[PDB]
């Protein structure tokens, strides 16, 4: 099955996925002096106060924060979007380092970690037929860099020890996933895909260009993590993000001049 490590990893994945090849593959670096302002993108709106978390799950690749997504509590509209688009879950991809770990790059620069805020198009109906539309998903990506805590993180750092190991969950209700959002909405966008398979060429990608901080101690609860089930050899959650691909025919958008 398809992972992270050298023998099933990014490089490994089109033998399974031939879309890994395709022509609008996530991530990519986001070239900051090409980029340009798009006076056409209307105001971003994350809108996210009634939000319904339910439940944390290591899945093997990362960990998942689920929500309610039976009706229109947190959504995610305006900017480059069409319609509304509903939140389902966030994860975090991280490193085994604090000079890498984000899928996304700024300028070739490297983050230490990226959270995704995935969203799909309530035009669709549901997830599972979202993503057999060119516009199904949205995926909100904010850079996370090592310095002050993140008073919001704090809740999900804490929680982690009772989902070491692939297959584990618990409960996460009332979490508040505002608490994980830079000051700035300011971003770039672009079409992309899926970052693991199956690599669905799906999602507008909305990244932030303000990262959060975290702490170091945020961040080592992250690798403290396994990729493993429980009562196998231990294999650290580490260095769990694609790397940049190739841009190919596609122009990223500014919302800032
Ligand atoms: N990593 S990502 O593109 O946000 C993603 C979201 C949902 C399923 C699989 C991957
Ligand atoms: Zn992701």
């Amino acid at each position: 099955h398809w992972g992270y490590g050298k023998h099933n990893g990014p490089e490994h994945w089109h033998k399974d996925f031939p879309i890994a090849k395709g022509e609008r593959q996530s991530p990519v670096d986001i070239d900051t002096h090409t980029a340009k302002y798009d006076p056409s993108l209307k105001p971003l709106s994350v809108s996210y106060d009634q939000a319904t978390s339910l439940r944390i799950l290591n899945n093997g690749h990362a960990f998942n924060v689920e929500f309610d997504d039976s009706q229109d509590k947190a959504v995610l509209k305006g900017g480059p979007l069409d319609g509304t688009y509903r939140l389902i879950q966030f994860h975090f991809h991280w490193g085994s380092l604090d000079g890498q770990g984000s899928e996304h790059t700024v300028d070739k620069k490297k983050y230490a970690a990226e959270l995704h805020l995935v969203h799909w198009n309530t035009k669709y109906g549901d997830f599972g037929k979202a993503v057999q539309q060119p516009d199904g998903l949205a995926v909100l990506g904010i850079f996370l860099k090592v310095g002050s805590a993140k008073p919001g993180l704090q809740k999900v750092v804490d929680v982690l020890d009772s989902i070491k190991t692939k297959g584990k969950s618990a409960d996460f209700t009332n979490f508040d996933p505002r608490g994980l959002l830079p000051e700035s909405l300011d971003y770039w966008t672009y079409p992309g895909s899926l970052t693991t398979p199956p690599l669905l060429e799906c999602v507008t990608w909305i990244v932030l260009k303000e990262p959060i901080s975290v702490s170091s101690e945020q961040v080592l609860k992250f690798r403290k993590l396994n990729f493993n089930g429980e009562g196998e050899p231990e294999e650290l959650m580490v260095d769990n993000w694609r790397p940049a691909q190739p841009l190919k025919n596609r122009q990223i958008k500014a919302s800032f001049k």
